[PDB]
């Protein structure tokens, strides 16, 4: 039972910190006690070394070819990105239970093509999960990225997005309307965070909600808590795809609760220091 | 005294801890709910002449509900076993012995299960010259023929004055729209009022005059939902809006009147739950 | 550097007399928040008008010349009975007003409403255009003309504020949030929507904002509108040369403006 | 002595336009008339009125040698279908239990299989007659949709599960599932209990599926697609009757029909349809 | 009422003192539509050299109006015989014509940077006024990331009202599935009509109302483009082009679609037969 | 040098007794088309065994030593009377081409040898397979479907009829099953469609030949023609396997045509 996460690790330059939404999920899952493979695109520079030791000291196995970048991608704080996203297209691990992607990795050439291939490869074995995590401050035109998000929605079992992500995707529609249009395209679960208004999620059986409980990584800790509780309910792996789609409102409500409490806990432990 | 008529299923819930048997059916709970708030109510149902049947009849009589003649012709009293399996027939006489009622309430399984759902549809049409028509779809999970179920619910929407549904009901009716979109599309088809319960977020209702809202309160969600429906009909009854002769005044209900009808329904539901949880 | 408000001022007469009019209340609200404001409405040379005129003056609001040439001061008698004409000069004696606000009966009642639409297009070169539908259907008129006039004002507006009740009446088949998002996509920078004791939401290109509740019915909304316009003024987002900055308002900045608007309304109620 | 029973609508087709006319119609009525014309004894349970159109339909039925089942003439007015834009003035209701001896074959389809309240009684009659009779079904969705634009697929699938022989058109099965080639739908129908699912492909001929395998017949070189399909159905049922495969008695032999016997049934169905058309030619 | 075709115009050099011919899939559709009596504008990328002047004259003789900004290429594109390309595709993304009834693109113009980004923009600019038609016509020999190619085809499929493809195009798009299934799947992304040519087996097409087919014609280069011109010309005549008719185009009946395939198959066959003469 | 190997049943068809068995027919077909072929069969020493042995020799095929070990030569008449057994290791030099199918791929015991034998010969030979479904040989159909699927995974060329694939999976159209079979390793899957002609699937795209204006001798002779023409094109042997996988639609079309005409020509030349 191993999980594969594909996406960007980077340095958040405000003082410097280790980040990347796909990395936060990898380390969130690991810290909750899952076996996680994290194939990223970092450098062999000081920043790349700090990332690799942050990944190492967290229990996430860094997949080979993840350290081939010219320079380690950075985000300087309304962010400014100096980043390339490119990955080896060869399936690097034995078929996982779960393959998760999103953020810059899902939408940025040339890695976004490899990512979508690898998703197409591992789908017969793995639950596919994906989070929009729209970082619009990136240097890339809006149409290709909206279209690539819509194509990853069509290939996904589990989706998490923010009201902010879905407002960017389509400002003309309430985020619930967009999430419901996403559920109708194939996913078992579309989870939607609503900030100070809580979270909602949608499956065939009905809507689930958790009431209201603004800091970096809260969304990725939510996703990690969601995939971790769905793992624990025995609904991950392609073997269990039919049972994921059939998840009850009660089970969905529980998962949401856990994901929301896991996100709050991560924020409250960070604000304690 | 003006009388209410409820048309729908009465059954035994068999709960498979300490296996137990409870009297249920949403339309039965609404009849029983209206009777306990002091209304005169007939129930037209379909139960057998065995133990379960005689218990439903005793529980009905005990609460002040009159069982309509022709209700006791089933081979076997319906049951639902909680994997929620059902052993149910729904059939009713095309022409029941009932004098024109002030209000007709139907829905649940009675509204969508063959062959009785055809006669339920025809009776709502015949009783609307005298009666306010109310409808609670209350989709019981399992329930087959999704599309046929949706077509039959839509035809009852077009013949109803008052509708109450849950967020879950309307998600099942149309998963691509927020429940409020479906409730407002229902209002546009002829109802005076469409009320929508939202669990721990309270309830909303729509009328021509505008939207109404009530916040949530502090145990079965459908048991609570049936007491909400009885409270809503009892309060509109008290406001003097029931009967074909009051249909134009019901359609013209104010946001304020509607808001009070919703608060009363909410308080009535919560009180039914709080009194039952204390035993 | 002044605000203009175009629309009705009336006396509210209860069942069995108060100075009212939704635009008047926004003008007074802006004045009482310390903004220079002109109001160009229609009030009689009679008893009612003088009380309106002195209420206006007492607030710090300059009445616009050509407004007091009214056959009878318009009246609202509580349901509501309207004894009212709405007429304005094709061209008012006032300079581009940094902001021009209209709505309510003025935007839909003839013959006055035809000038209003023309004036909003002409004032757009120097002023931010704000609009509050504040629907009052008691004063009857072809319902589909009312809706056509409102939609044309929406197209010429930078800031819209509306109630769930207003957008229910505009289109009872959609939730109010859907109507508000459709309005936003027709030109405005900001559509604000009040939802009673469910608080308020607002929409802008950057995203949605909200404030929760509890922090007069018509009077309240008018003071919300004044407080919204006052905060956007203070943020430096009003005037034609600030239009692109208004369209790009941040969710944080729009959340601040909603909070000030909600508190301004609540504080106006509480003080009276 | 063995008799066939057809349960379905009989109606008047009204053509509104240049040089207007009224024709006897109804897919199930055509099948009954087609079987009677091939020499079979056939009863037709339908719903017509005792008006001018009803008598005309009744006369047409008796001239073809079809026996009208008692209770078929209680309609308030004979159903009609008008092509101006398709408009239907039709009611479909039948006695829950008709006065008919156990037939060898019971055929239904079209509007009668999907229009309430009559369709409920039709589904119950198929379940009760299957102990003695072979059940045949022709979805014939085109007119059903023209009538009920909101028609649901669940009505058709329930009849699939009760049927031994199904004939449908590519157009029928496209409507049932537009995401799949009609052959995929026909094979899914076959796996639900039928002995035979026949699929007409217009000017590409016809295919059929049974447990033993697929059969096909090429297109005829050569109008009236709704009138040719009914003759095809009549010829398929008549030839299976001839091969001794009808009656609950031979249900296991009908399921075990070989590709060769199925191919021959299809050729006879296709030629019967072609010949029926060619004869209308003059 | 004007069509606008956007695509590559190039010279087909034969393998062998060989000969050169004016070619390009979109060029052929524009010329084909012009020859059937329709007013067509063609936005392309050619040079001011000898091959560029040959294409321009050919366009001019065919009745097609060349669109301003089509002759800014460094050198006229070339395809030589499997084919070898010396091609550049770049076009202004600024709408150069009054909104047309119909905007058609396909082949290399769809899948090749930078001009493919412009093609997507112009289809987005004109869709409110124009029918969008598209012919995948895959030319894999033109060295490209095949996943980027597939993605850029899908993004045109999502924009299109009318698609025509070969069995061989859909095979390359998705080897695992019968072309009939890729076509049915394409109809599900928005199109009104997905027509599929099956060579010696005839052609089929898919709309909301059902499938249509036409048998094998009793009879090589450009037969596909002539089929497309013939399909668009009959849909034009049936009154189904223009965004104002987009709802009626989706509601097209099997009978009307069948007619359009028949005219398309005969138009293709007549273009071959006339070429087998000369 | 280059020799073909066919592994499977040779039997007696009794209506009047005839030499038959589908693998025997492919071996005979190949020999009659001028190819050198070894047949590894399971025949008896009796009046029918020596009838089969005589037919095999008079056509130019060579028996594979240890074939005539059967107590009784197997029989058709269908009500099957036969056993299927082979030596784990045939006395055979590495062939260019190994072909099996029919009862030999599914009937125990040797049906267990056949699958390992194909994996061993794959290093030098192209592997071909014709399921030629025949259920009247009663046996557990799910292990039959399992054995067929394992052979599919180790084959380079597969030929099947619509009837064969219908029995494999009746819920799918035969082209769907054939395209699914091609994804498990094969370079070519050929599918005969009775009087609708034949199609074949490879990586480069589909081929078709229309119907020809008849025993299951015809199917076998189609398979012999297909193998014979892929031999001539230079695509048989392990060292040509990548060129076989990359066969063009044009070349596959030509192979389909030669195979359809070979089949057509075999039936007509008999009647």
């Amino acid at each position: 039972a191993r999980g594969l996460v594909i996406g960007e690790a980077l340095i958040d330059i405000v003082a410097e910190y280790v980040g990347g939404s796909p990395l936060n999920v990898a380390v969130g899952l690991a810290r909750l006690g899952r076996d996680v493979d994290l194939l990223t695109h970092i450098g062999r520079d000081a920043r790349g070394r700090r990332i690799a030791e942050y990944i190492e000291s967290s229990g996430v196995q860094l997949v080979s070819g993840s350290q081939t970048a010219d320079r380690t991608p950075t985000a300087t704080a309304t962010y400014a990105f100096d980043l390339e996203w490119q990955i080896p297209d060869t399936p690097p691990v034995a078929p996982p239970l779960l393959v998760h992607t999103g953020s810059i990795a899902a939408a940025r050439e040339p890695g976004c093509l490899a990512v979508a291939a690898l998703l197409d490869a591992y789908r017969a074995a793995a639950t596919v999960s994906f989070d929009p995590n729209v970082r619009p401050s990136l240097s890339a035109d809006p149409d290709l990225t909206r279209e690539r998000i819509q194509r990853l929605v069509e290939r996904s079992d589990i989706i998490k997005a923010s009201a902010e992500d879905l407002h960017w995707i389509d400002p003309t529609q309430p985020p619930e309307q967009t999430a419901r249009a996403w559920l109708a395209c194939g996913p078992a679960i579309v989870a939607l965070t609503l900030g100070d208004q809580g979270a909602v999620a949608f499956c065939a059986a009905g809507p689930a909600s958790v009431p209201a409980q603004d800091t970096v990584g809260a969304g990725d800790a939510f996703m990690a808590g969601l995939l971790d509780t769905l793992w624990e309910q025995g609904l991950l792996g392609a073997d269990r795809r039919t049972e994921l789609r059939k998840i009850g409102v009660s089970a969905l409500t529980s998962a949401l609760e856990v994901a929301a409490l896991t996100s709050a806990l991560t924020v409250a432990r960070a604000g304690a220091d």
